[PDB]
């Protein structure tokens, strides 16, 4: 269990761009976009950083301070703080989901304002965004490095990878569209998995293609419409 462990340092401060910002505001986006734009090319880069749920998860300062929000850097495999982090470094489970559902309505599992293209009538947040638990997952073939897997094996692969970030409700893979849909049982996991799987490979250390995973293209993960 993560509860008996201290969160591991994922990266050294020096492996990251200078001026590491807070995770809650739009400065994170500016910072992350600048980093994202340093990867040359028209196509989505495969991130050099990845969350390893079993290896990385553990207690942080947040667990002692009664923090409810998870670390955005942790989700992306980009946290240098480890046990020093004020935010949670584990996969959101029932306890966390329960706590979050009582504390806030307007903020996601990372403590960022939930964004919708529209607001409700006086005037919370967009109703569809509010209840959405389903992620659009695009560019599957690129994230596998064009590894030849059958549609059913691709479903199994997506299920296996996303299942490590929360309980799965439903998986659909559409071959003709090179895309899938991952519905989580809980929104918090969908929010977490969205940030965790952006620009990620679908390959596993068990594949012979694993070492060449950055030759492919990173996953596109968005909310489904
Ligand atoms: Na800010
Ligand atoms: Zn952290």
């Amino acid at each position: 269990s993560w509860r008996d462990k201290s969160a591991k340092v994922q990266v050294k401060e020096s492996e990251l761009p200078s001026s590491i910002p807070a995770q809650t505001g739009l400065t994170f986006n500016i910072w992350y976009n600048k980093w994202s734009q340093g990867f040359a090319g028209n196509t989505r880069f495969v991130s050099p950083f990845a969350l390893q749920p079993q290896l990385h998860s553990g207690k942080t300062r947040g667990d002692n301070d009664g923090q409810l929000f998870f670390c955005l850097f942790f989700a992306k495999g980009m946290c240098c703080l480890g046990p020093k982090c004020e935010y949670l470094h584990h996969i959101p489970d029932e306890e966390d989901i329960g706590k979050l559902a009582l504390r806030t309505e307007v903020l996601d599992c990372f403590g960022r304002e939930k964004f919708a293209d529209y607001r409700e009538d006086m005037g919370g947040i967009g109703s569809f965004r509010k209840k959405n638990k389903t992620l659009y997952v695009g560019g599957i073939d690129g994230a596998l490095n064009s590894k030849h897997l059958k549609p059913a094996q691709i479903e199994s692969r997506i299920r296996f990878v996303f299942s490590r970030l929360g309980d799965i409700d439903r998986i659909r893979y559409v071959e003709s569209k090179n895309c899938g849909f991952v519905k989580f049982k809980y929104q918090a996991n969908a929010e977490f998995a969205k940030e965790a799987m952006s620009n990620q490979t679908l390959l596993l250390p068990s594949d012979k293609e694993w070492d060449d995973r950055r030759e492919g293209t990173g996953l596109l993960v968005k909310w489904a419409n």
